[PDB]
Formats: C-alpha cells, sequence, structure tokens
C-alpha cells in the first residue's frame, strides 16, 4: 500500500510536491521519506507524470553530477528511456551562474533540460510497492 497523499500506479507510489527546492535538497526530501527523485523508464510512466504535474519545471531523479548521466536509483542511463527537449541536454554555461548544467526537470510540455541543480523547482518522490 501506497502512503496517504501519496498516488498508485504500475506498483510504484507517488509524491508530487507544490512548492519548489534546489535539486540536492529534493533528492535529500525523497530519501526521508524512504523513497527516491523519480526515476522515469517508459513512455506510460512518462505520462503519467505529465498529467499530474502540470505544464511546471520538475525536478526528476537523472543527474550528471560528477560523472556522467545516472538515474538516483541506480537505474541505466545509456539503456534505458530518455525524453530530452532535441538539442538537449547541453551542460550549458550561458546563465552565467558558474558550471554547466548537472540536473534534469521536465519542463513545461513534458520533455527533459538539464538545468542547474541550484534553482528551485517542484520535485516528485517514488517509492516501489
Ligand atoms: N528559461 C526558459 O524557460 C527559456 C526556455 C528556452 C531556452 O531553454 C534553455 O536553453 C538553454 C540553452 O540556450 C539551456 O539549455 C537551458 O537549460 C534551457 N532552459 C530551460 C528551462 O529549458
Ligand atoms: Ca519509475
Ligand atoms: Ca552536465
Ligand atoms: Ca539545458
Amino acid at each position: 500500500c501506497c502512503p496517504v497523499n501519496w498516488v498508485e500506479h504500475e506498483r510504484s507510489c507517488y509524491w508530487f510536491s507544490r512548492s519548489g527546492k534546489a535539486w540536492a535538497d529534493a533528492d535529500n526530501y525523497c530519501r526521508l521519506e524512504d523513497a527516491h527523485l523519480v526515476v522515469v523508464t517508459s513512455w506510460e510512466e512518462q505520462k503519467f507524470v505529465q498529467h499530474h504535474i502540470g505544464p511546471v519545471n520538475t525536478w526528476m531523479g537523472l543527474h550528471d553530477q560528477n560523472g556522467p548521466w545516472k538515474w538516483v536509483d541506480g537505474t541505466d542511463y545509456e539503456t534505458g528511456f530518455k525524453n530530452w527537449r532535441p538539442e538537449q541536454p547541453d551542460d550549458w554555461y550561458g546563465h552565467g551562474l558558474g558550471g554547466g548544467e548537472d540536473c534534469a526537470h521536465f519542463t513545461d510540455d513534458g520533455r527533459w533540460n538539464d538545468d542547474v541543480c541550484q534553482r528551485p523547482y517542484r520535485w516528485v518522490c517514488e517509492t516501489e510497492l
């Protein structure tokens, strides 16, 4: 069973924030719930998450902080589902905040973008039943 206020979908429980945090803080929040930032592995799961977040920048459990792109729960990135907006990920430095872009988020249309990990975005936690 999923906890109260969590949403069950295909053997996973999801929690959709209605507040924003920097990626590291969202990551910590999910771990303290015995969960992890959402790991998207199919078009079905992608459509499900999109439905609940709406047209809002939302962090997921995908990052390339100090190494290649990796899912927070160990799921393989190279052989897995991807939904990047064409021309992403670009590791952009042009925001002028220092560094590239190391954290993935759903954009307003659901396609993914890599962005500055310090930005405060909403987030999604996931746990597997
Ligand atoms: Ca998942
Ligand atoms: Ca990067
Ligand atoms: Ca980008």
